[PDB]
């Protein structure tokens, strides 16, 4: 019965891949969100302008006619890219962003400081993986670690970047988010909003839960609950959608990610309306990202439903299945 | 290359399952062990003297001839349980202990505990015969964090029944916490436990970082690596209450490689060597006979084996899988190369 509508959201954290997997999972996007930070993880992954108009090609082909849906493309930083060729795609309106993902990725930000100091000086936002990888380092511990260790260290020497924090998983970092200034926010997925470690691991292991950074106590998604119910006004929808085909998550050494582009929306919905904040819940969606990124809101409309809808318990790919965020389940509220 | 001679072992909390995949599994314990404490979590569970005595012929049956080996049966706690039919099992010689698995308000009362409160009445006759109680202590209840059940069952379950019956002999199986370390440490002589090979050797990192690993996840679920060093140190200490129990824990691979896997490790095929390993890196070879043949009777009131098996530093490599009637099973450190094998 009851309805909801929302400006048209988008999407500032997803992952939709390449070749026949790409033409699968983009619909899921394109049909709901106006536009999408698309990371630049692929195989080879994205680092130069060239590789990122014909990667953003791709996607714009396998995108159904009548979908208004905008790629943003984002620049994998290594330690050896040139602060010419990042500035050379920013400049052109091809990255939008730079994403910074640790080694086992980056092996120090020290060894990259020319190029994000081109990025502090041209205003280009630097999206941040946000976990420490040393070997002696527990799991659960790696994103606490990084703000102390590389964070506030970064961010004390460029005080004019503007960093996006993603898919914050921590009350370590919902804090630290929290009490930053105005060129700090960050993402938070639907996955790290709905459940802890215990719905991954308690009657059984859940590989479809398992995500990076990992699922962590309640008490911290407890901290990420309140943040985005509080109003907070730098934190925005980022799904993380990460999908893999089905043996590849249920195997000896299941990869990371959930594929949540189907799901999402209405599962933060209910965790808005679970935390009694439907009133945050536009802003979240479809204001918070633009004002951050310094891009218009989207002009269009969308309504939700509370009509609970069935998850697929697969999606068809051209080899194996690809088995959704949810699946088998049910969603309370889902698009009109 | 070097070799160790010990005492034939015997493992002291170990899933043998049924039908076919009994059948399987069996000989990897056979070949080695002396003895088992078979766990009696079968569909459904082993909680009459009756279905000991035929499920101990079933174990026997699926020996292979010239392997001396005995299965020591186990009763499943459940509220239905009459005392006087555990009671009978123990002096009949079927029932060498009793399992208590987490307590579970939801639970039906033929296949388990609601709570310990419930079972006092069978408690205590344990108690008074002098039969020891095996148990799973974790907390299972929906607001605690896995990690911490076994922790809070420590300070809610273990320390309250010792202290409501104080010659309670008691096994705290497959210990993974350095709070369950330091609390047997500082027990008394009625109070030991079990440690298995993948808790001695990994931490909750192995099982996590650069890709989930269902082969690696069992109950109690691997901890933080601070655990694990405590668990270590306490076997590496001479401490003469804690033994042998794989807790090897079999399932299908399609069961430990689906969108929600079992919990449990096969380690029957690899487990001795990987605790020889262990010691071996603690620079303490001189409790491993103690551990592996010793301090398990000794605590039981049951003689030491008189026969020896010989490991070998020699390396191997761990098979990939082994075959059941229908699907695989994949072992302990399937396909790595191991350090320590039986001769
Ligand atoms: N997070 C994940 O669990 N998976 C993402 C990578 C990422 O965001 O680190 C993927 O690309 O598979
Ligand atoms: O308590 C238990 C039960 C066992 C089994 O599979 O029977 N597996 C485990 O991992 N621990
Ligand atoms: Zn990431
Ligand atoms: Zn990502
Ligand atoms: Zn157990
Ligand atoms: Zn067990």
């Amino acid at each position: 019965s009851q309805v909801l509508k929302i400006r048209r959201p988008d999407d500032w954290h997803l992952h939709l891949r390449d070749g026949d997997m790409l033409k699968t999972v983009v619909p899921y996007t394109s049909e709901i969100y106006g536009r999408a930070i698309v990371m630049p993880n692929l195989a080879p992954p994205v680092t130069t302008v060239e590789a990122a108009v014909a990667y953003r090609q791709r996607i714009l082909d396998a995108v159904p006619a009548g979908h208004d849906f905008t790629p943003l493309m984002t620049c994998y930083l290594t330690d050896s890219l040139d602060p010419n060729e990042l500035e050379r795609g920013f400049n052109e309106g091809v990255f939008t962003a730079a994403k910074l993902y640790p080694a086992n990725g980056v092996t120090s930000v020290d060894a990259i400081m020319p190029v994000l100091e081109r990025m502090e000086k041209i205003g280009m936002p630097l999206l941040v993986h946000g976990e420490v990888t040393h070997a002696d380092i527990d799991i659960f511990d790696r994103e606490a670690r990084f703000i102390e260790s590389v964070m506030e260290p970064l961010r004390q020497r460029l005080t004019a970047l503007k960093v996006v924090f993603e898919h914050i998983t921590t009350k370590d970092a919902a804090d630290y988010v929290r009490d930053g200034n105005e060129r700090l926010a960050a993402t938070i997925t639907p996955q790290h909003l709905m459940f802890n470690r215990n719905h991954m691991l308690v009657g059984g292991v859940r590989p479809h839960l398992y995500c990076l950074p990992i699922l962590k106590r309640n008490i911290h998604q407890q901290a990420l609950r309140e943040l985005v119910a509080s109003g907070f006004n730098r934190v925005f929808l980022g799904t993380d959608s990460a999908p893999h085909a089905r043996h590849r998550k249920e195997s000896s050494c299941g990869c990371a990610g959930c594929f949540n582009a189907p799901t999402a929306l209405g599962s933060y919905a209910t965790v808005f309306e679970e935390m009694n904040a439907l009133q945050h819940f536009e802003a979240f969606c479809s204001v918070n990202g633009p004002q951050f990124y310094g891009l218009p809101v989207n002009d269009t409309f969308i309504e939700l439903v509370r009509e609970e809808q069935q998850v697929a318990e697969s999606i068809a790919l051209t080899d194996d299945t690809l088995v959704p965020f949810l699946a088998g389940e049910t969603v309370r509220w889902s698009v009109k």
